[PDB]
Formats: structure tokens, C-alpha cells, sequence
């Protein structure tokens, strides 16, 4: 039931580091100030024992999947690692069949009208905008209109300035990073509370 | 259809209607003509939007050119080409939708947003296009694609309202699609706001 | 009101760090996994820095306060760093009086009837029971005789493994520290979690 | 050609030129190339194209460095090759000119606007992409694509002017194509005007 995750959570953190024991750390701060939904670049160093170390939040109600999935095989380590789920910045039917075998979700990217149909062909309602600080909050308001039965999960060009903005737009979710992600842990947990604070009363 | 390339140049606007209901898809389209718009396309976006599309023979007869808009499949352009749309439009390419509408001998219109989709709806024989949406672009898309594509018009919908309307003429667009900045409200304010956009685009 | 924040969460973590950086990751560790009120040793470095930046947290539904606070210009300091309660081992006049003026929570510590009567008689009704390893469930069981009216937070000796013992005795919270949080935070998150999950069961 | 990329890496500017005779674009390629420009674009969509790159070879023995821009087809390709043109750049991404530049051993740059299209590219080898119309997804498409794509070399063609190319190139980019903003008019003031953007690129 992602689709009843995302539309609950709003926000997903995406995670970077220079170290796996950094990323755990950053993980920690990051679920503390209220955000569940965590992704794991996978086109790191590691990676794989990234999504694997932060198994113990997984009891304690976080969820953590894969990003900036590439290839076919990136998708198959990232799940024995126990994904929840993929994010892509292509539509890939190779990653696409494997996820739907498997039962693992997958968030496909898109930025044009074309992309997004052809999306939609394979099963697909909510789809990953990219780059978000090119299309903006006006494309999403306007794709509305002949597709209102896609959702969309934009990352880039989101911040506390302009986070309100998305979801009047109507986006289901917003993906952050170094605006949320950032600093040492101390910081990172404040920033990540001021962004559920604004997203909460819009 | 050639002639679709003289109508749309002599028009330059196109209506597209939008509806949750039937009777108010007619009044709309109504009020639309009366401001001046001959070049009206009903979307599939609402309720039997093939019963619209065939209750406007009277407008058809009045110099109206009644299309079919948002098609997305094959399956959607059929019922349109049977209910008597002389166009159907699309925010995508799709061949199944070309080939279709070829073999029938109906005006398609594919939308495109980048270069490489322009290249090849090009290459199937379309000079028309649809430029989607058109607030992402702009007019310095339209300015730009004049050289590798000299051959290419095209037909913005999105994003466009008395301001803009005589920036994209000056981009050398063919002709403007208007959205709720030209159908929205009563009727009586539907005709007078068509009418503002056509005299607007007789200035520039 | 901090004696119903006791009674809710039933639960207090004592951080004692080696460092201003080991105490801050520790106390987001605690609070990922379920505890709300932590409190901060004077024993820990620049220990009013770390309950200075944790004011964040406090925005969360987290609770802050200091502990091992063995004098009046400790207390003092505190108060001005965001203490929300003082903890101190033993019982303090000075502390009392200047906590009182203050508005602060403060919870001196008794282990004997003699400084439980002095201490319940100075307006505190929430003691602090230490050690508790030393004096077991038996001495919170005892004093419900005399002291009908007396609650008490034992710190030490207290593990999963006899936890809710406690509870049965009939303590208001218990303060746990080492079992709780000493370890890296991806262990300390962990154990915090299974503490909070073993009180909901006996509680 | 892994020589190519080096060659773009030095100079940081690419001259793209167009043309009405073969005489104005002889003298507008004489015309950059004193100013300092040595990477030179010609554009197919002159009438005489072939022309143009085969009487520049006088340039070719001084260093300069001729190849065609704007081809669209295989044929365009193949005549391009034939003239002695050192890489091919189309506006966009065509797997029938990649496999038979690939066979000539001719260096190619199709376009790209969008990360589907930059990946499906990189599939069939290519490291180094056109960014068309730069002017439409801007400084921050390359940054945003150098998280995922860490490998691949943009240079953009359009909305280059002396304001932005020292933000251009804070992004990271390879080189930068710049067209009217460099050539237009007769060659002293395309010289001079060629002169400045090099000055400039210096000095970010």
C-alpha cells in the first residue's frame, strides 16, 4: 500500500554519504525529526550495506528502499538488501517486469508528456519528476488536466521557501535532499522537523 | 487534409472545452462560436464526450470546425472520427493514433516537447504540431527549432492569456490553443471573452 | 505538568556520554526509538552545550533535563541551558529553595525513611530512589505502609530482565541508564525500542 | 576519437555558423578563427555546406578544426564525412547515424534534453551530448544530471551570450557552442566579437 505511505508521509529523504556508518548516522537524525521514508542513492561506494545496517529501523517504522537505480542488476542487489522499494530517473521495462514479479514497488522517472504515457502503459500512476527545477510546480498543475490519474513525486527545485507550492500544484509526495539531508546529525534533525511543520499545515 | 494548414492560419485560435456535463459542453461551445472561434475541439476528458461531438451539426453548418481533443488511444479516435470530428489532437505521439488516422484520411495533430520527438513525428509526415505543455517552453522553444526544423509549425496549448497571445505570434506560431483563459463562467462571459481574444490577435 | 509526563511515559533515559558529540548522537538515538525524557549528566563535557542544542528536539514532544547536579550554581547553570527538571543524588536545600523560586522541577534522591520524612516534609512528593540495585522493589513495596502518598523513580538495577518488577512494586517511572544507552547509536536506538515495548506489556 | 575529447577540453568554445553563399561563410569561419576560435561548425542547413567545409581546409592546415553541424539523415552524414568534416553534430539522437559515424570511425554528438534520452545515448557510447536548447532547461540541467551521470560531458548550443558563459561553465560543462551571439554580421565585427567570448572563458 505505498500509494497509502507516500500520500500519508509527504516527504521522502533521500540520503547520501561518505561513509556507510555517516549514512547511519544521517538515517538516525532524519527518522528522530519525523520523516519515514528514507532512499538509499545506490550509485554510491557500498550502498548495499547502507539499505542492509538500517534494517533495525524497519521494526521501529521506517521505510527504506533504493535510489538512482541505473541498472537491472542494482535493482536485484537492492532488494535481497531488502528494499521496499526502486526509484529510477528512466522508464526501464527490464526493472519495471523484474519489480512487478517480485512485488517490489517501482517509481519510474519522467519529464515529458510522451514519457509519462508510455509510463502509464506498463501499470504505472505515480511517477518520480525529474528534474523538478526545470518543469516546476506548473507543469504538475497543468498535466493535471488530461492525466488526473497520475500523481507525481518531484525531486530538485523543493525547499522550505517553496515546498507549499508542490502541493498545491497537487504533487502526492516531495523528495528532499542537502535542503533536508545536510550537516551534522544535530542539524540535520532540525531541519527535517521544520519541513513537516510547513508541509503539515499545507 | 491541406485544407486544415489554411484554416487554422486564417483563424489562429482554437477553443479547447472542457466539461463535466453535456449540456453545458453545447452552451459552451455555443457561446464560443458567437465571439468569433470557428476552430472548437471537445475533449475526452468529459462524460459522453462523443454525444457533444455530434449535437454541434448546426454549428458545422455555420462555418464551425468541430474537432475531438485529449485523444489517447486508438480506441477513443475511432468513436471521435465516427461522430464526426474533422481533427483529432493529442498530447503525445503515437503511431497506432497516425497510422489510424491516416488510412481514414483524418487531420492528426501529435504534441511534442523536445527536439527529438519533433524529428520524429516529422519523419511520419506531420508539419503540424502540437507544443505541450507551453508554459515549460516558451516562446524561445518555437524560435529555436527554425533551424534544424524550418519546415515545422506549430500550435502551443498551454499557458496562454491576453498578455502572452502576441508573444507567440512573433515566435511565428501558426495559430494559439486557449484553455480556461478563454472558456470559463457564465455564457453570456464566455462570448465577450472569445471575443476579446480575437480582436487582440487581429493587432498583432 | 512534569508528574503526569512521568506517569505517561514510564520511562527516563540517564545519558552519560564521554564527549558533547557522543551525548547529542546518543540522545537522537534514545528518541528514535521511543524515549521522550532524557536527561543530561553534569559528568558529561560542555554538557550545557548538548542541552542547549537539543532544543530542537523539544519541538518533537521531547523532554530535556539535567542530572548529577551536585550544587546550587549547577542547578543555576542548567536552568539557564533549557533544563526542564534537576535530578541530583542526594537532597539539596539549596537546590530545593532555588528550584522553587524558579518555577523547576527538581527530584532529590533518598535511599532511608530518615531522609524520605526530611525531604517529603520540604514539598517533594517524587523522590529519586538510589541506588535501587541496593535496595531493591522491597524498599518501594515497604514504605507504602507510612508513606501512602510517596512515589518514587529508582535509577540502577534496573534491566528488561526485572523491569516490571518495578512496575509491580509500584514505581511511578524508571531511570535507566548503561543498559539503555551505552553502545553505538544503531544499538542504543534498538534497546531503547525493546524497553518501551516490555513497559506497554506489564504497565 | 578520444583525441576529440581533449580538443574540446582546451578551447571551450565551438563557433556554429550559418550562411546564405559560400563567400559569407568562408569569411565568417576566417573571421572567428583569428579572433581564437579553432573549433568551427558548419551547418547544413546552408545550401552549399559541402562547399564550405571542402575550400576550409586551407584553415585545417593552420589548426583549425571544421566540422558539420545541424545533419539530420544518413545521406547529410555521408556527404559531411566525404568533405573532410572531423565530427558530426545533429540536434538530436539518431541510432542510424551513430552506427554508420561508428563504422567511418567519425567523431558524432547527437542531442539530448531529457535523462530518458541522455541514458538511451550513453547506451550506444556516446560520452559526450549536446544540451539543445540550453536556453530551455538551463545551468541547472547539467547539475542535476551529474549526480546520476557522473561521466557525461555536456556541451550546450543556444542561449550562450557573455553574461552567462562564466555560469555555464561553473556547471561543469566541457564547452560551450555559440552561434549569433558570436557570428553576425561582417568579420570585424565578428573577429572582435569572437575575441571577447575567448577573453572571457579565460578568465572564468
Amino acid at each position: 500500500k505505498m500509494e497509502e505511505l507516500f500520500k500519508e508521509h509527504k516527504i521522502v529523504a533521500v540520503l547520501r554519504a561518505n561513509s556507510v556508518e555517516e549514512a547511519i548516522s544521517k538515517a538516525l537524525a532524519v527518522f528522530a525529526g519525523g520523516v519515514h521514508l528514507i532512499e538509499i542513492t545506490f550509485t554510491v561506494p557500498d550502498a548495499d550495506q547502507v539499505i542492509k545496517e538500517l534494517e533495525f529501523l524497519k521494526e521501529a517504522g521506517a521505510i527504506i528502499g533504493a535510489g538512482t537505480v541505473t541498472s537491472v542488476e542494482q535493482c536485484r542487489e537492492a532488494v535481497e538488501s531488502g528494499a521496499e522499494f526502486i526509484v529510477s530517473f528512466h522508464l526501464d521495462e527490464e526493472i519495471s517486469q523484474f519489480c512487478k514479479e517480485e512485488g517490489v514497488f517501482y517509481m519510474p522517472g519522467v519529464m515529458t508528456p510522451t514519457e509519462l504515457v508510455k509510463a502509464m502503459k506498463l501499470g504505472h500512476t505515480i511517477l518520480k519528476l525529474v528534474p523538478g527545477e526545470v518543469v516546476g510546480p506548473q507543469f504538475v498543475e497543468a498535466m493535471k488536466g488530461p492525466f488526473p490519474n497520475v500523481k507525481f513525486v518531484p525531486t530538485g527545485g523543493v525547499n522550505l521557501d517553496n515546498v507549499c507550492e508542490w502541493f498545491e500544484a497537487g504533487v502526492l509526495a516531495v523528495g528532499v535532499g542537502s535542503a533536508l539531508v545536510e550537516g551534522e546529525p544535530a542539524e540535520v534533525a532540525e531541519l527535517a522537523i521544520r519541513f513537516v511543520e510547513k508541509i503539515r499545515g499545507c
